């Protein structure tokens, strides 16, 4: 699909078994996703935004669906406010920007 | 034009005068550049992303030309590591995410 950015480009995803909304993020490298109940196991690792840092729960080769389309690759899940999918998958899911 | 994500969305701003490298964010709702010098009067403001928040100076009205693209909005300065093009002049560039 195309989507304009009058409003937050917000998309339903699916990750180990559960939906959830996410926002899709040109700015962020990483995915990252909220606390949540994700299977198997994982190594620790420090990122960086605006505010400052925070550590995450790196994960690898994780399935996940975004607005229809599957993709594998790296999940970081730590104590970020919103779901955010980044360019490590929005590159999977054959995303650009246009204008 | 199409930009795709295998690399940070980077772009040429002019600003001020002054050109500048800006990262296009979908993920931002607000624009926010580095420290620059920037005539006029501006209004204290915070904002928050991954990490925490900080706070910014707020310019309203301000002209900023990006990838050849003119648009007049607020722009936000301070303590931001990268210089940010955020959803408030994305759509005044016609800026779409497609995939
Ligand atoms: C900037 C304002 C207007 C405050 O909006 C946001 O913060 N929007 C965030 C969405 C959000 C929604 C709700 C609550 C909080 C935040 C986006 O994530 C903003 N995208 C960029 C903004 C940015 C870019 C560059 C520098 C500073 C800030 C981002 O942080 N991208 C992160 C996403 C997290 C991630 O990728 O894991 C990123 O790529 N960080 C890299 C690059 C980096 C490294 C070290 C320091 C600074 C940046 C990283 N691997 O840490």
């Amino acid at each position: 699909p195309q989507i304009t950015l009058w409003q937050r480009p917000l998309v339903t995803i699916k990750i180990g078994g559960q939906l959830k909304e996410a926002l899709l993020d040109t700015g962020a490298d990483d995915t990252v996703l909220e606390e949540m109940s994700l299977p198997g196991r994982w190594k620790p690792k420090m990122i960086g935004g605006i505010g400052g840092f925070i550590k995450v729960r790196q994960y690898d080769q994780i399935l996940i669906e975004i607005c229809g389309h599957k993709a594998i690759g790296t999940v970081l899940v730590g104590p970020t406010p919103v779901n955010i999918i980044g360019r490590n998958l929005l590159t999977q899911i054959g995303c650009t920007l246009n204008f």
